[PDB]
């Protein structure tokens, strides 16, 4: 079968970015990279907030005409997520498994 979803993740240098690829893998649902314009669920990372907050900027315009698909997680636990974002976003997740499933299963009911 081809239930595989459109996935979309933040480029960044962190060690944290890493380790969250492997997680992904070991959730065992299929995903595939789908562009910025076309993407069913784009998870961004809170952690390059102080690094890259310019790029983020864009990927959130964007997604302003798109179902404003935009995930939120968690930082390893560095700093804290400001109000600028829980008011542009759509979900917000953590470092949990069942969590980022509930905001995955959540852009497929679109009412």
């Amino acid at each position: 079968v081809t239930a595989e979803i459109r996935l979309y993740i933040t480029e960044g240098e962190v060690e944290d970015y890493r380790v969250f690829l492997e997680r992904l893998e070991q959730s065992g649902l299929e995903w595939r990279p789908a562009t910025p314009e076309d993407a069913d669920a784009v998870i961004v990372l809170a952690g390059l907030w102080g690094t890259r907050r310019d790029e983020i900027l864009g990927a959130v315009d964007l997604a302003r005409k798109s179902s404003k698909p935009i995930i939120t997680v968690r930082p390893y636990g560095l700093e804290n997520v400001p109000p600028e974002l829980e008011a542009v976003s759509s979900e917000v997740v953590g470092w949990n498994p069942h969590c980022i499933r509930d905001a995955l299963e959540d852009a497929l009911d679109v009412i």
